[PDB]
């Protein structure tokens, strides 16, 4: 009420500082304050030999999978420490996951982007959004939603904290199909979503409706992955040398 607030948000950011190694701080240090750019097919191999005989736009995709599969990994750290998560029945569990995680992954990706690339390789990479848009199709088509959604969130001007509480309550969607226990779930997203709102008005006094601009976002999101999904499952039909990581199969399965 209180007391139970701060002890709430603090158990939530804490995660986050403990789970994720790339975190917004840390990006736009990087992006300021220096990364290998990434432009061209030459400075894409030295980078490969650096930081197979395939395709340029299938090798890129195969480094997105790792990048992507750690991420996941980490998400998935931080959701058992979100206060009333373990305590979830457990097809909850893996269901708020597997719905869950590319929306959490694209926005905290966001955190890595410019309008001009992105950051790749743990920061010591970067790589060119106009690089990206030359591939061939339908490779071209994949990040630059990423960006434009990005651009977006980007102007919101969150921070870590924020980031945090927002991950969070997109983890905790008690509308998530299959779900069995909706009831303790969306207890869980109130205290969370109240707790981001408070959170927002203190840190942000100046942008009055940065709580409900920031809440558009979960349904952008929610539109961005399931376009995202379509267009992997596409790729992954039409391109033959486009394997998919084991661990995203059964993300991409049932969506
Ligand atoms: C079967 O067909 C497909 C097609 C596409 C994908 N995926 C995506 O797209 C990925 C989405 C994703 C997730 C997380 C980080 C990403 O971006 C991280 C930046 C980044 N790092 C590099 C990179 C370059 C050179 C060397 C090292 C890293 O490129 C980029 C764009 C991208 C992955 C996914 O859906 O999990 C999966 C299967």
């Amino acid at each position: 009420e209180t007391a139970d607030l701060k002890s709430l948000a603090k158990r939530i950011y804490e995660a986050y500082l403990k789970n994720f190694n790339m975190n917004k701080v840390k990006a736009r240090v990087i992006l300021s304050g220096p990364p290998f750019v990434i432009h061209d097919m030459e400075t894409l191999c030295m980078a490969e030999k650096t930081l197979q005989n395939k395709e340029a736009e299938v090798r890129i995709f195969h480094c997105c999978q790792c990048t992507s599969v750690e991420t996941v990994t980490e998400l998935t750290e931080f959701a058992k420490a979100i206060p009333g998560f373990a305590n979830l029945d457990l097809n909850d569990q893996v269901t708020l996951l597997k719905y869950g995680v590319y929306e959490a992954i694209f926005a905290m990706l966001s955190s890595v982007m410019n309008k001009d690339g992105m950051l790749v390789a743990y920061g010591n990479g970067f790589i060119t959004r106009e690089f990206l848009k030359s591939l061939r199709k339908p490779f071209c088509d994949i990040m630059e939603p990423k960006f434009d959604f990005a651009m977006k969130f980007n102007a919101l001007e969150l921070d870590d904290s924020d980031i945090s509480l927002f991950v969070a309550a997109i983890i905790c969607c008690g509308d998530r199909p299959g779900l069995l226990n909706v009831g303790h779930i969306e207890k869980m997203q109130e205290g969370i979503v109240h707790v981001l709102r408070l959170h927002l008005q203190s840190n942000h006094p100046d942008d009055i409706f940065l709580f409900p601009k920031l809440l558009q976002k979960m349904a952008d999101l929610r539109q961005l992955v399931t376009e995202h999904a379509q267009l992997v499952q596409i790729i992954k039909k039409t391109e033959s040398d486009a394997a998919l990581h084991p661990l995203l199969q059964e993300i991409y399965r049932d969506m």
